[PDB]
């Protein structure tokens, strides 16, 4: 075992170390005025590594004895089925650790300040539901799809002089895909070869494989089959896939794993084209698009399988070659595919496709979102602490700390600004208080005004998320009880 | 130099170091202002595990070298005679080992002190099962169906400002439940918005679950089948399992299918033309209550239907609640288990009522099998204190010393209690102690208030055999450790 | 290492210590309310292992450097002829060196005090001196076989509610292990099936395999065939012998198995070697080759050997053997932690009523012998010359501590007890002693504890006698190295 | 450490220091009251042994570094020819050393007293005549056979309260092996080893005495008879030669005293107060009277009937001075290059 054994007081100070030296470090990253950072390190990294985005950098390495690791860990999962756009999240819960030092001279227990996450939600509740945020998104919408919230994400990164336009493209996808939950089936590649709009749409899903040097170049009406096993006395198992393929009139084979030489043959004589050791993760979410299979042995083929016939080809769109899959009939799920110019910012595209699809499916279905540049942030502030005088003995302790952590937000947005935060602070209060949900720091601006304008807004869920996860970690590592060994792993 | 023995003091001292490290982390569960713990480990072990419940953590691992691990175990079987309650047993056993510093200055001999544990099988039997307290918990019960234990249970989870009422509900739910097959029929569900009464009671079993867009509404006369494996010449052999599926449906008049797992989508339009109902993915904690419900089912492969598969046959369907709907069943004839299904105040977890449920009635079976019960909130801990300095006087010589120490050991209770509290724990102690000695066993402590209280308001009750065989697992493990003095030899410095 | 050197008072001082050392962990074992004890070790040992008994624990280990284990290895001797009862004898040859002290203040001659020892053999009359205790034991006895001293050893175990019934059986065990056929050949086994009873007695020996489903029944005027190698030629000359039963220590190959069935012979898979070398004693013996082996080089006791389901589990039964020198018991239990701890008592049963048989003498338990001998032997080291004498008192005083012993770990007060036990021995009651249940003192003899007479003689030969050459030694024990 | 070389003064002390480790061990095995003491060793050794007789456990191991095994290994030829008695050509040997304190002091020729060896031989003659020896015998003999020089060298051993008993019964052994032949079967009680092998080594001294009892035809009167009467004589000797022949006599006559000292002790009465009245009897003319150890005083040796038989004295006188004279002739023992 390990036995590292927490008491009172120094197991609330672990915690609060790690959030310190997070906050410094993400701060500088945030929206238009975002910076890229860069990083040396100990044991097997050799070199300077520079990831603008800070969700990447967190999960590559864990350096040191107190645990921060698990806090970073839960991210990605927001990153994946939604998650950036700026960070915030992590600063968010940070700051909140600050006021446990005051809360010793309440001296009661951390467990009655608890009582503050009940109040959370009717604080915060009052503050996300304090409104307008959101145009509405009708759903699809001819213009308000973008050049808001998936530009201000690429706005932190440099790509942004010519790739504003790709986030522009990124809206398109999720749109078609909305309904029945969120995300699956979305996928994003990038091609060597340049084009001033820098990018091609594809109807269906990119892949990059081919049959071997023969076989016909493009297919029609192409039935499609998915092999859980893989092709590899010998002949007869020949014979038997020739049989069953041309009665199907199988145009293409994808199967996941390695593919035998016997049949490949056959494929090109047949005029049927096949991928040896096609990707799963293609495969599972082409079978939404195709309608699936149930991919048995060899007798697989015909009705057991269901393939879509619309148009697959390979296609030379610039330098290497890859294979299109096209005309999906479910229209649930469809892909989007990029192009470049040749540079080093081409590659920093597929870093931020990934960063604008996420935010939009999310911002579409939830049918909310939030006044970025600290314009809910302060109104939000204004509202909760009035509550504190409102509420009852127990409920009139937890929720007046936690309106005060909202007011050091506006302050960060004004210093990366430049301007005197001083000034701004309150100048910044009137006008929220005044009725103005539009209005907040503009940091080019180096004073307040609207934000509308600007047309920066935060998704509803990046902003729930956060607040959540930003105290319920400070109350569990106080509480722990017989901890047992050491170590994330 | 290796050898891992130690002197007389120094072995004693082991032992004692195992139940003080467990105490502290116990002590934070108790009452009303019981907290959650986190814990990571190393080997076989894949990601923080926490528990509400002290059992559940100590029984999942051994976590070093000194003995307490056997103490451990023994809990379980308490969990299973009743249950949980509030952990409290761990704690009674830790204190006994706190008087052991006092017992080198006894002066006498320790084997001589073992005889206290020959005393204590007779003391087992008096201040325990022996004093005063309630008059109540016979069958059924009216006026003290409830206002009682679940409020106790339930005091570790602050919810209790409108909790206490949702708690009240729970014993009308044991008295059905009450008869042959012991405990498993309950589930329970939480809404977004509602009334100040806060909760409501359904006549039958309640799930949040659909087959499909399409299927008929309703189904009456209704047979319940229950799969444990999924929907999910062979190409031939799907249109065979399909035929299969149908051909033993439509004799039985299948109204209901109900599938613990991922559902095969080829079954799905047979079961919309067939008119039959099933639901895919339903979670194995409303299949198992369902099937005691039901009067049970044998769950093979598709040979499962007809005979093997036992079904209920009253009202299948998916109605009225509030501002949710949700899939009623009801009318089963065993009657003896039957669903509390609850609607939410609304505080961030409300989720809460699912880990109540299995509260509510496991507690309560025994309560008909003790027919008896005690005073919760402390108020039975201060009046045995109080009737225990008597019990001690009562037994002449070498029989007393032994029981007193233990008298004095009650007087902790109400201080832990009064800790989680926030209040001063000293004046707690005071006008604890005075009530209980006046003859009113109702009265007891009043954490909100800060003093002493009407226990039987606010609820909270204690089942008889909670308080039986709780103080038998307190001297568990705890006699191994010193009832026989040997370990051996010094070889110096 | 050669020869360990020391002399004259650092000598003494080595003995001295390993006296001492053993006599507190055995203290807490005797009587009724004995204590249970575990022991761990290192290199050769798994985990924990807990003897009630003494002189089981002491024959496993030898530890360290001091001088004790030769000592300890006699005990093994003294179980062969008694040995046991309780565990006593190593605690009072332990008390003889406290008294080596006061010897450097006599500075004479330790050798003379020597003649203390001449002294010994009046101590195994006056030891036992102190008042009459029983005088029968013709031989068998059908009735006065047990009920007395065997209940004493299983006393001190908590098996008692039930095992009372268990050590009565062990008698019947004692009895045909009398006269000189050397102690061994003795196996006791415990069962799942429950019963009043508890136990089992078989007249022959037990062994727990079977060749096969196919196979007849029973066999008579049965031969019986070990081989030492592998069955993996035989019907021809077997038929000829007329084989009844095959016992073979290891895998048996399987085409013989169809033929055993077909002639009529039943054979043993695997059979344990332990079993077969006692065996070979029992039937005249054999020895064991290749196939050859059959006819005249085997020889095979005639009586009955079968297969017989026990209640639980099925069993073969072997039994009759020309010779007569080994015999087995079989026992089953009530299914408790007390029955594993009837493995515990059989031993010390078999070695308790065997010696009680062939004694002619037993002693009143319960501390009676002790308080009583500190009485008279008080007297003596007055009526005796001087300095032999002062050996004689210091030892009188040493009985004291026992009936401290037995109040002590009942609970009573220690003090109070001493003061009246004294007067009631003193008085001349043979049979009153210290009773624990009342907490003063009472009728022994009521009870049902004696103790075996030599139970006692070997105690205080070994702590007299022997002690002769204590003083006399210089330089002890170790090993035996490979 | 550092290398030891010894030289002169401390050289001398090696060979002085085994004599006296050696002695301490063995002075208890003499006299009527003595030790049984018992021995167990590591390697290929299995119990304590038991062994009286001091001369075969010298003979089983060689324990350590000093210089005495050579000394040791020439005591069993002695057994061969004669043996026992008591042990004590060991003790007297090593008797001479402790003298050689005193001439550090004379710092003259240490060597002119290893002469005197040379001179023993008049030493020797001298016993002879001193010794105090009987008429009886008698061959086979009813009462005189034993309970005598037997019991002396078992008188010893602690086990004569039993064993004095046995002792007698192996001049019956010896009876038997009187008449043409030189020099049956006896079992003994003891231990279990090649240790107990010991016995066979160890008692091979008891028969031997025996056996020349019967053809000796010449005893002498035992209980420390024989010694007394031979010190009163010698100290005339020494005044009765030349002075280069006296230093070594006289010497040697005092070494007597200390055996009826030893033989008084272990009876249990005061040691000099029998020197006092011992030396008085002997002197008288009476060969009879001796050291009477039950009594505490003096008595006739006759009427206990102890005797020691003419052989054990004879050879003893010879063997003492051979044995002690090559030890100051010869060096340190060591030398000659290659370690």
């Amino acid at each position: 075992a390990g036995a590292d054994e927490e008491r009172a007081e120094t197991a609330r100070l672990s915690s609060f170390i790690g959030a310190i030296a997070i906050g410094d470090l993400v701060k500088s990253t945030l929206g238009p005025k975002g910076m890229d950072k860069i990083l040396l390190s100990s044991g097997r990294d050799a070199s300077l590594m520079v990831t603008n985005d800070g969700a990447t950098i967190l999960k590559n390495i864990g350096v040191d004895n107190p645990a921060a690791k698990v806090l970073v860990d839960m991210s990605r999962v927001q990153d994946d089925e939604v998650g950036d756009g700026t960070t915030s999240v992590t600063v968010l819960a940070a700051e909140l650790l600050r006021e446990a030092e005051s809360l010793i001279a309440k001296k009661i227990h951390p467990q009655t300040i608890i009582a503050g996450w009940r109040e959370a939600t009717k604080a915060a509740r009052q503050a996300l539901l304090n409104s307008a945020v959101d145009h509405g998104s009708d759903e699809v919408k001819f213009r308000q799809d973008l050049m808001n919230i998936a530009g201000t994400t690429l706005s932190s990164k440099l790509l942004t002089h010519h790739k504003d336009h790709f986030t522009k493209l990124a809206v398109e996808a999720v749109l078609r895909l909305k309904g029945s939950g969120n995300l699956e089936a979305i996928h994003v590649i990038k091609k060597l070869g340049g084009s001033l709009a820098d990018s091609y749409l594809d109807e269906g899903f990119l892949l990059d494989k081919k049959i071997g040097v023969n076989q016909p170049k493009r297919i029609e009406n192409a039935k499609i089959l998915i092999a859980n096993t893989g092709m590899d006395a010998e002949k007869e198992k020949m014979k038997e896939k020739v049989e069953r393929i041309l009665k199907h009139g199988i145009n293409c084979f994808i199967n996941r794993q390695l593919i035998y030489n016997y049949p490949e043959q056959l494929f090109g004589a047949a005029g049927v084209m096949a991928i040896e050791h096609a990707d799963f993760v293609g495969v599972e979410r082409l079978a939404l698009v195709t309608g699936g299979e149930i991919a048995s042995t060899f007798d697989h083929p015909e009705l057991v399988k269901l393939g879509s016939c619309k148009l697959i080809e390979e296609v030379m769109i610039g330098e290497d070659k890859l294979i299109h899959f096209s005309g999906v009939a479910l229209g649930e799920a469809c892909t989007i595919v990029l192009r470049g110019a040749t540079q080093q910012i081409l590659d920093e595209a597929e870093r931020s496709l990934h960063d604008a699809l996420c935010v939009l499916a999310q911002t579409v279905k939830d049918s909310r979102t939030v006044y970025g540049g600290g314009c809910s942030e302060m109104l939000m502030a204004h509202a909760v602490t009035q509550l504190a005088s409102r509420t009852p003995g127990k409920e009139a302790v937890a929720m007046e700390s936690y309106a005060k952590a909202l007011r050091m937000l506006p302050t960060i947005i004004a210093d990366n600004a430049g301007y005197d935060s001083a000034d701004l602070v309150a100048q910044l209060r009137a006008a929220h208080s005044e009725g103005k949900t539009t209005a907040g720091l503009d940091m080019k601006e180096g004073t307040i005004g609207d934000m509308s304008v600007l047309g920066i807004t935060e998704s509803f869920q990046v902003k729930r998320q956060v607040l959540l996860s930003a105290a319920e970690a400070a109350e569990v590592i106080l509480r722990v009880d017989n901890i047992i060994k050491a170590a994330p792993r």
